[PDB]
């Protein structure tokens, strides 16, 4: 496989930006030089979210007031505007507001044996960008990953069916995952592997 070996400063960088996340908020869904974006005013702060890949067709043009955000800046630089990609979702229905599930979580460094780790998703559409980016913080803040050489793994999220989402820890996630969402109510195990 001819794949770019990515840095591990850059992953750790990457996987360290301050993350802004809101729910139930309005975002303005339009077509821009045939691309998909949706903006939202948090804070009196400006984003340009890329509806690349699914979340494309998820959204109706013009005012979507029912929508969660998980918001990453893309690049280094001085544009007050944030540009992120995907992390948009549909917010909670009012039987879910106060909804907490805890999936198994466990956390393999090496040859060691999994750790189990307490995890809490609170909600019934999540995107891949935010289990991505929450999960690699958590192996990066407790086991060292992009530290010390170790870049190497995986993330498997298995669901009540059996379906399962992997991520491989040697890149960021694909764009075009950043956009898909799943159902959280459905997430059975997680497991983060690094080597
Ligand atoms: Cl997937
Ligand atoms: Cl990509
Ligand atoms: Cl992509």
């Amino acid at each position: 496989t001819e794949v770019k070996q990515q840095s591990e400063s850059e992953l750790k960088h990457y996987y360290n930006k301050p993350v802004l996340e809101r729910k139930n908020v309005t975002g303005y869904k339009y077509t821009e030089k045939g691309k998909d974006y949706i903006d939202v005013i948090v804070d009196n702060q400006y984003s340009q979210i890329s509806l690349v890949g699914s979340d494309k067709d998820k959204f109706k043009d013009g005012d979507n007031s029912n929508i969660d955000v998980f918001i990453l800046r893309e690049g280094d630089s001085r544009q007050a505007t944030n540009y992120s990609i995907g992390g948009v979702t549909k917010t909670n229905s009012q039987p879910f507001i106060d909804y907490i599930h805890t999936p198994i979580l466990e956390i393999k460094k090496g040859k060691e044996e999994p750790q189990s780790s307490l995890y809490q998703i609170y909600k019934e559409d999540i995107s891949l960008k935010e289990l991505d980016y929450r999960l690699r913080e958590r192996a990066i803040k407790q086991h060292g990953l992009y530290s010390n050489g170790l870049k190497q793994g995986q993330i498997t999220i298995t669901m009540k069916d059996g379906k399962s989402h992997t991520i491989d820890l040697s890149q960021k996630l694909e764009k075009e995952r950043m956009g898909d969402s799943i159902d959280g109510r459905q997430i059975q195990k997680i497991l983060v592997e690094m080597k």
